[PDB]
């Protein structure tokens, strides 16, 4: 019992996990706490799905903050170093030569029978007599020897966090396992946990581990699982599966339309996260108000910030970059705002009226200072983290994750207008942003915290800027952020302060278009004007 | 007194209006009364001034008297007991064989169509064809006028030869008075016309006027025959037939394709004539296609000088001029002095139905905006109970169009306005916009600009509300653009033009399938 499980030969495995909660209000917090415990106790997070609000598929407070300060250390070291490839993961996808399973495997026929046996039994049990699920999948490059050991460590995580959180193993390497009548005595659980954790309870866990199925029994039966896997590993084909995850996903979607007339997408919603709350993808065009700092007037800038809030902005994007350092332009403004917002002698109940703060910077030192001082929520990196990818390390704090805008450009402001050739503009830009996302996600950044920005006017001719807008549908599956405001291409569409006026007016046309295209965020100079447009369009859509 | 259905055709694109409207007058002058018209259609298979002055007078009197019913026309539609045919009438199968015989013989090798209904004093379709061919000759493919129906008669006359003596005495019966080309042209006579059920353009026009008509020859109602052709062109040939067979409305004298452009109508609201003519020029330069002038010291004194000064300064890309009046005498003056092109009647011509008489001259037709409202400015906020808001207003406006059409105002010159903010609560104005698609078949003109409902949608204080209200209007401009509203009446022209331009640009796709092509190319690349 103690020989191959606690074997000193350290290996690198690939595991796929499903994370789920029922707590709508705290979903982000619950799930992201689990994500941290996974980085800490299991290995490295190298892929995530989007977050989903999910229809239940049963049939065929702040102690979390205090837990985070009392965690036992892992026996395995964290490494935040950027990686550009992962060999084990490539092997896992292909899906070939890894180490032999230390747990006994079953063949396909045995797996299928045992799996169906569990499901029929479960459908029957459950036919007895509510709330949405919040789901996420993750890929972990794990130092844990085997899936039973991993299940033990996962149950500990579940215990530490305690329906609040459900963590399941969907895949572990290419293994096919069905062990039926597991009992591990308490000392064996202790021994497993001690291999991985500097232990400082177990009583619960003995009861809880009844059997082990790899793949998870419900992998092919739950839409919510297939929905999450489709984001991460669509080309993947496990031995016990009739097809790739993408094919299984697509067939499920059509099976609901043809056999049931249900569009299964309608009540299973994709979620992105700007700060700490759920946003439904494509459900709201958010206004991002632009705050340019270039003079020094930190008091005037903070007044403008407050003006913008009242004018209707959900997000404030501050930037010094377009003598005195960038840091000295932005940090004092953010420090003043932070003070002035805290010294609100108004309703302390009115504290969920705070705008999300975004910083338009490519510079590590500036972002590092803002983050340490709790001055910002989002990184707006116009180089899509290519100028200094080390910034990606600052998006992960132990309990906390930050969101990030990835924008496309070529060159710098003086070389930009030259670098205009594209073989296939729309798709070049899209694939570029997709590749940039794969890199952050490979490096442990939650997929649902990443925003795509085509970068209008950045190494684009005016016709190319227009064409990217005509073809904006290309981002229908993704969180989309655009900045068209006061850019020169608008003017090029119209048939000196009159020219500045027509430009602002022309932007509001793009605000309308964005609204109808369900653009998630628009970065604008003119907040009041934009808010007024969106309000009217919203009201015309509201059927009473 | 007979009921005659005519088709009128031309192929000159530039002068289609002037060609077909002149033909309309000559029909009015020489044949009876126009009591129905269709829309103008573009379908796919000039000293008229000198002619208008030296025109021969009819043997019948022209009365512009309004009517609200026409019993003969109602009997035509039924189709009940009418006067017996004074000509050789064939039966069902005999007509069908003879019909097929002209079709197969002709099957051996842009079009602008308009149908009309005429209450005619002319005794028979053959006599009418004589007057019709004479009408065609006075105007000389330039204009072709056919007889689609004459009462309920099933007629075929196999070979016709008539002399200068016979033709002169038919043409004398109806006119006080060359016959050279006329003798050679009249070969035969078919009632109904041979191509009635065959050409799409004909069925398209007839569906405007007489959808429930069922001639003894034809196997279904004009609508059911129309609807079959539409569904068969899609199912059989995978072609949307409405793509190349476009509906036309006319604002002045030029063709406008229904639902193809959102025109800006600039508001000139008087109370100083010099300042107001400056604003008109400004508005043209900001991108207004139409100017809407309204004073409503007298209404006439506020507006007629401004229009007269404008007309002059222009003589020292012309905007279409619209007058916002319900006053008969004010419109009459403007129209006699060629100062306006359009009547904007906010009472939908119910304040004074006589105003409709002024939308016609010998050579002129003016267009009109019909707006829905209840009451006056002081009472309207109270008059907000509707059985079915959306449908009561549409039917209301449809009844009004029918009335103007019964009286010979061309169908294609009448514009619909829902009257936002007139006897509508804020939610009802919104509901009306939400349901604007109910006007997909019609020329639609709306005015939201600066009205109170815009403000109600929003979540230095009075100046802020003013600014928000102009900006909120731009959202409605955008909506109007996507919904394909034909005209929008606005205060802020530059702003609205800026918005419409950007939206037009976004919509101009150089290659209509480059979207899927580029997608495939990306999918085929490593
Ligand atoms: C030399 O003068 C010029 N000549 C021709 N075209 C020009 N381009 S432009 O006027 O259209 C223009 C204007 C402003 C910008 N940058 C503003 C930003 N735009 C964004 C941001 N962040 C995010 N995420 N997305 C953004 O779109 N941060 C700042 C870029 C292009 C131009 O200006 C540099
Ligand atoms: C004295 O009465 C009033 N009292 C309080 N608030 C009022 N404000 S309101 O915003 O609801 C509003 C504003 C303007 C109007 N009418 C302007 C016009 N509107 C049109 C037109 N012609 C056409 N064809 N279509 C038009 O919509 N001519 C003039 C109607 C309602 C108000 O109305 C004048
Ligand atoms: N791949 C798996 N991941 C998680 N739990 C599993 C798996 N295979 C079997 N189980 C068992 O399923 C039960 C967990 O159910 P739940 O409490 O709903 O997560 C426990 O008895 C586990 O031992
Ligand atoms: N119902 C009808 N209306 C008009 N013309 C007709 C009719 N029946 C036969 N025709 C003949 O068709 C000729 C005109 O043909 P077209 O102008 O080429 O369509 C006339 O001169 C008539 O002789
Ligand atoms: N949609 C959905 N349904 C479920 C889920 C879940 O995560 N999502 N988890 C279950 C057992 O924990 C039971 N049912
Ligand atoms: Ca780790
Ligand atoms: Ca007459
Ligand atoms: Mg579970
Ligand atoms: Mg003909």
């Amino acid at each position: 019992i103690q020989e191959l499980i606690l074997s000193e030969e350290n290996k690198t495995n690939i595991a796929v996990l499903n994370l789920g909660t029922n707590d709508r209000r705290n979903a982000v917090l619950i799930l992201e706490t689990a994500l941290h415990l996974v980085e800490k106790y299991l290995g490295k997070i190298i892929n995530t799905s989007y977050l989903y609000e999910t229809v239940p598929e049963y049939i065929v407070v702040n102690y979390i903050n205090e837990l985070m300060q009392n965690l036992e250390e892992s026996k395995y070291e964290e490494n935040k170093e950027l990686i550009d490839k992962c060999e084990e993961y490539e092997t896992f996808l292909k899906n070939g030569k890894v180490d032999n399973s230390i747990l006994k495997e079953v063949n396909v026929e045995n797996y299928l029978l045992e799996c169906n046996n569990i499901i029929v039994k479960n459908d029957e049990i459950m036919k007895n007599n509510t709330s949405y699920f919040y789901n996420l999948t993750v890929v972990v490059k794990t130092f844990v020897n085997d899936p039973l050991s991993m299940l033990v460590v996962i149950k500990y995580i579940e215990e530490l966090m305690k329906r609040i959180i459900d963590i399941d193993i969907l895949f572990f390497n290419d293994f096919t396992i069905f062990m039926k009548n597991i009992k591990l005595e308490k000392n064996m659980i202790y021994k497993i946990l001690s291999k991985y954790i500097h232990l400082e309870i177990i009583n619960n866990m003995v009861d809880n581990i009844e059997f082990l199925s790899i793949p998870h029994v419900y992998t092919t039966h739950r839409y919510s699982i297939l929905l999450c896997l489709n984001d991460m590993i669509p080309e993947y084909k496990h031995n016990v599966l009739n097809n790739t995850i993408r094919c299984l996903y697509n067939k499920y979607v059509s099976r609901m339309k043809e056999q049931y007339n249900i569009n299964i997408k309608e009540n299973n919603k994709r979620i992105y996260v700007l700060k700490d709350r759920i946003s439904y993808l494509k459900e709201k065009t958010n206004i991002v108000g632009i705050l340019n700092v270039n003079y020094v007037e930190p008091k005037r800038a903070v007044q403008r910030m407050f003006e913008m809030i009242n004018e209707g902005a959900s997000v404030i994007d501050i930037g010094g970059e377009s003598k005195i350092s960038e840091r000295d332009l932005v940090v004092p403004v953010l420090q003043l705002f932070q003070k002035e917002w805290n010294d609100i002698k108004n309703k302390i109940v009115k504290c969920d009226a705070k705008p999300i703060i975004s910083i338009d910077t490519i510079n590590y030192n500036v972002f590092k200072e803002c983050v340490d001082n709790d001055l910002v929520d989002i990184l707006n990196d116009i180089s899509a983290c290519t100028n200094n990818p080390e910034i990606i390390k600052l998006l992960k704090k132990k309990n906390k994750f930050y969101s990030v805008v990835l924008m496309h450009k070529r060159g710098n402001p003086h070389t930009m207008d030259k670098l205009t050739n594209y073989d296939n503009l729309v798709y070049d830009i899209k694939n570029y942003l997709e590749q940039r996302l794969n890199f952050l996600v490979l490096n442990g950044i939650p997929r649902y915290r990443i925003l795509f920005d085509i970068g209008l006017g950045f190494a684009k001719k005016h016709d190319q800027s227009i064409k990217l807008l005509q073809n904006i549908h290309v981002y229908d599956e993704y969180p989309l952020f655009i900045g068209y405001s006061r850019k020169r291409f608008i003017a090029h569409c119209m048939n000196d302060q009159l020219l500045y006026q027509k430009n602002i007016c022309g932007g509001l046309a793009i605000a309308s278009y964005s609204y109808y295209k369900k653009v998630d965020l628009i970065r604008v100079h003119d907040v009041l004007e934009t808010k007024s447009v969106l309000d009217v369009l919203t009201k015309i859509d509201q059927v009473k």
